[PDB]
């Protein structure tokens, strides 16, 4: 029985556990998942430990991605642009690859919801972690561009450098925007009365798709104010979230699992 | 879905109940949180957020005593807690079940207790955790000995009362036993405790509460002299989590299938 686990700190409100053991149980694996908290400074030598008794594979969240990143032998591309790992794997000649899902588990969540990113304008807002561990990915979709957003036009421009070889990324501050999006994705966070980064609204269109990496009940405040000029479809980051979980889940063994299941059984829970 | 976990510094009791869990179908998780503050106040917000039960790992024992609204008689006479659990008027139940999983295995590996003579090397917290148990089963005595005498015989009078129980410091210690279970931590330090190996016999049942890949050091040692049988504590592990899985459950899971996994994976 092959053991996975998702190390942390804290772990209490991580759905990986109930995720991957329904997946287990959907396509029969033999395998086990548990949610190990660590201490804050004890990642590494917990790692070390628990592939040595037969661990062979794990996600890693807050705030260990970084030192995971490091701690990984090899990374994929869509890693190592990352900078963070969120899933490790003893491979069979004995190292232990680094990979990073976010990205793959977006682009699958958008496809579920019929969502086509080929030859289409997207629109990121936000330039921080979140925002980088995408956009290999959504290049990979082979879109016509994609923009790249932050107040500080700095700070967007150098994440459109990182990418520059896989597709058309630009770089603007908010006060630039001035054209609508087929696909704005909304990487930022927003405080818990509403309050939102100040765009023009511009950017929304009839036919834009709004896809914001937040979740809860109802609709974030940002698919709220997306619908308010124009979206014509928003959607939250659960569908993510069971999306990169899949993904590693089909890294590690080689099947990719049904979410419709489990992404209709973790909203209900939300919805309670 | 019920919430279950281990608090610990730093195990394999997750994978363990989660491996009951899918036996006997229980729809339950656990998990394993750091402990920061305190153990209580970890503890008293586990609970308050709909946790059922939860495991205790070491130094952490004393204070989960402290910390249960009742205690089993067991969990009284041990001195810790490795098991608390949520009872259905909101008291906190706190019961110890290191000595049951000794008991339990050693009557799994056909070994008598009923009538045996009995030598425990150890007078700490492992030790003490398991007298009760195993006066329970009715020996026809138990030998406590340890490095330094008087922890011994201050272990010894405090279950006079519970069985044939008397206490001897290693010199003293110039006879064959039925059964010797060792509960030190000299193996730790690579080191044997300084008693002459007479005490063991081709007859002798050596139970140690270390495990690991291959034979322990102390029970090579057992070997070294002819026992008849020699044990590591992998099913007291096993054991344990189980007896505490049937407080929380209500249902017994086997140890059969998992002790044999945890013994593969310690193989290489
Ligand atoms: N395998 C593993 O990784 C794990 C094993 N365990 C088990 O749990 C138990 C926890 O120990 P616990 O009893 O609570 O610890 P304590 O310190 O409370 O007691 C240890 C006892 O062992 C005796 N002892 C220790 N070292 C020596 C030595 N070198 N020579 C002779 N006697 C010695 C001590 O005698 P004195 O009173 O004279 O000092 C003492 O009575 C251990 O026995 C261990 O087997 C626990 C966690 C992890």
């Amino acid at each position: 029985i092959d053991q996975y686990a998702v190390f942390g700190n804290p772990i209490n409100h991580s759905k990986s556990p109930f995720i991957h053991t329904l997946f287990a149980r959907q396509t029969q694996q033999s395998m086990i998942y548990t949610a190990q908290c660590v201490p804050v400074d004890g990642f590494t030598e917990a790692a070390k430990h628990f592939f040595a008794q037969g661990g062979r594979g794990c996600n890693v969240t807050v705030p260990f991605k970084e030192e995971a990143y490091r701690f990984a032998d090899r990374l994929t591309e869509r890693a190592r642009l990352a900078g963070a790992v969120n899933t490790l794997k003893k491979l069979d000649d004995g190292e232990i690859l680094g990979d990073n899902t976010d990205g793959e588990g977006l682009v699958q969540d958008l496809l579920a919801q019929q969502v086509l990113l080929k030859g289409a304008t997207i629109l990121l807002i936000g330039a921080g972690g979140a925002a980088r561990g995408v956009l290999k990915p959504l290049l990979d979709q082979q879109p016509a561009s994609i923009t790249v957003t932050n107040r500080t036009f700095a700070k967007a421009e150098q994440l459109a450098e990182l990418v520059a070889a896989y597709g058309e990324v630009k770089a603007q501050a908010f006060e630039q925007l001035k054209q609508s999006y087929d696909v704005i994705i909304n990487s930022t966070s927003a405080s818990l009365d509403g309050e939102l980064p100040a765009i023009d609204p511009v950017i929304f269109s009839s036919r834009s798709v709004c896809y914001d990496m937040m979740y809860g009940k109802g609709y974030t405040v940002f698919n709220q104010w997306a619908r308010q000029h124009g979206c014509a479809q928003a959607i939250d980051g659960l569908g993510m979230l069971v999306g990169q979980a899949a993904e590693s889940f089909m890294l590690w063994r080689g099947l990719r699992p049904g979410t419709k299941q489990i992404l209709r059984e973790l909203r209900k829970n939300l919805e309670g």
